[PDB]
């Protein structure tokens, strides 16, 4: 029985460019993830509390996400390799522009997995095909929630009664067309 | 006995117009149906969940009212004849025309029941009158309904936020004066 | 941040091709579910209440399916189009006839995804096929239970007294080899 | 205040037509109960209990329609009249040819209430219409129950199998296509 890189028994070696594809798609995580915790903060400077409440959570789970990651390397003896992690953004000029980067940084984590998975296909790592597959599937409904929130906040079109009446729908939670 | 058009035993003969009559309402009520699916889709598309969820279900219950005309004709031992159903509209420039619409289609479905009835009393087709009345009496409820959620919407006057508040109300299953 | 052809924030653009392929995926679906209502027609016309009982509940169910399709299409931002139904197949000789039928029809409606599926490999799209695959996990089991009942009625060989206790399986909602 | 011919405050004039069609239709409906008591014991004679109880309770449900409209009488201040029965049919050479006599009498029953119904339209007597109509909707159900009885009886092609599967079928209370 061979050792795999992070000492323990190997089940299957993985490609390196698969696995540095890997270690940086948990970085894009983490960095979505105080990206979020930034975006929490900007709403509960300005009172918005729903949508603080909801990044907060966004936050949370983004991480969550991320050490979902390592935990598969660590299934796959791999080495884990947490990398430096940019500053988030932490301006914005109005709540609609904020929930673009939010629907941008939404997308963006999931065109990393996609090319995770595209990576292995091309090393026909069916491991890791499969892990990302639920993965895949909770970033569709991410997309279309972020969508959601996108998009009740322009039709607001920037009157604050319309926004602090979505607020009150985020801080009751909900956050989705159901 | 004798056997009727779909091979049942026959109670009682019904006039072949009569028959044609109740097959058509039956594509009206499967157009509604579709109908009312387009909606849904068009206000999921806005984000406008509390109408979506309402007009899905709409499009459910119209079914219901469908196949529930199919079993009166098994019932009379008369052959069904399931048509070709024409695609919905799918395309409104504002809320306030899909409520139109909606009412439009609301009327003309009781008109279709209507022209069926009236063509049960000139045959004396006491069954088919007796069957549709409490269908006339659901439709009366439908078209007090859609005057009040057509009437809401054009009191907001394009407004987002009340369009946004009547949203929540149909989310949480406010749909009636009550 | 982009619009999709729907108006909503695009993730990623879809393939013209592919989005006609999910849109005639979704008219399969609903023919289907016409198809399921004509047969639970057919079995109500000749007393066979379970086989009623069925179908009707995979006309339904069918329905549902079609529309968890125009979600995805939504959660896309693409352009649902609903088109015309054709009308379905309303005759059949013989019970065992009828399930011929209805087991093609799903193996058909699984031939469709597989259509769709390939067309998404071709462009890459892994949001499609992630979403596709429960829906082939669930028409393999579909296809399981129509050849179950298929090959059981053809045990019957036509015996009206073996149709009867089969139909009575399926009205205690044994429907399934278990 | 007028007295009605029975002697109770009269609230309108019933036409003296109307009324011997009235007590004609209470015959018709004793009538069809104490056939349905005779084709009870008949089954019973064979050993079809599942049948006799069905045909049980049809009998015990006929007197409660016929007294339902001896109520109606007394509550329009009109005589009652119960009139002589006649002896049922209590003969058959199958149960094939009782389900027919039965389905027979249940279409009887509706064409005499129907008879009662257009006398109510030409006298204008709208309190009999509408006492009629609900009574003419649970016929319809019967109509469609007794076809599905004999539809299955006829079914079975005198097999003896398959008529011990229906009895057995009658006896748990699975009488309708449900
Ligand atoms: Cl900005
Ligand atoms: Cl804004
Ligand atoms: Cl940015
Ligand atoms: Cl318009
Ligand atoms: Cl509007
Ligand atoms: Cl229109
Ligand atoms: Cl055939
Ligand atoms: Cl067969
Ligand atoms: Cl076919
Ligand atoms: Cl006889
Ligand atoms: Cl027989
Ligand atoms: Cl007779
Ligand atoms: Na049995």
């Amino acid at each position: 029985v061979a050792q795999g890189p992070n000492g323990r028994a190997l089940a299957e070696s993985m490609n390196p460019d698969l696995l540095s594809a890997i270690q940086q798609h948990i970085s894009i995580e983490r960095y979505a993830s105080v990206t979020y915790l930034a975006m929490s903060i900007w709403c509960a400077e300005r009172e918005l509390a729903g949508f603080y409440q909801f990044f907060d959570g966004e936050a949370k789970d983004e991480q969550s996400h991320a050490v979902h990651f390592t935990q598969y390397l660590i299934a796959r003896s791999q080495s884990n390799d947490l990398q430096t992690l940019d500053a988030p953004r932490q301006n914005w000029d109005s709540l609609a522009s904020l929930m673009a980067t939010a629907f941008q940084m939404e997308a963006d984590t999931t065109s990393s997995i996609q090319s995770v998975y595209a990576l292995a296909e091309r090393n026909s790592d069916t491991r890791t095909t499969v892990f990302l597959d639920p993965l895949i599937d909770a970033q569709i409904q991410s997309e279309d929630q972020f969508a959601y929130l996108l998009g009740r906040v322009k039709f607001a079109n920037g009157d604050p009664t319309a926004l602090l009446v979505i607020d009150n729908e985020l801080r009751a939670g909900q956050t989705q067309r159901g």
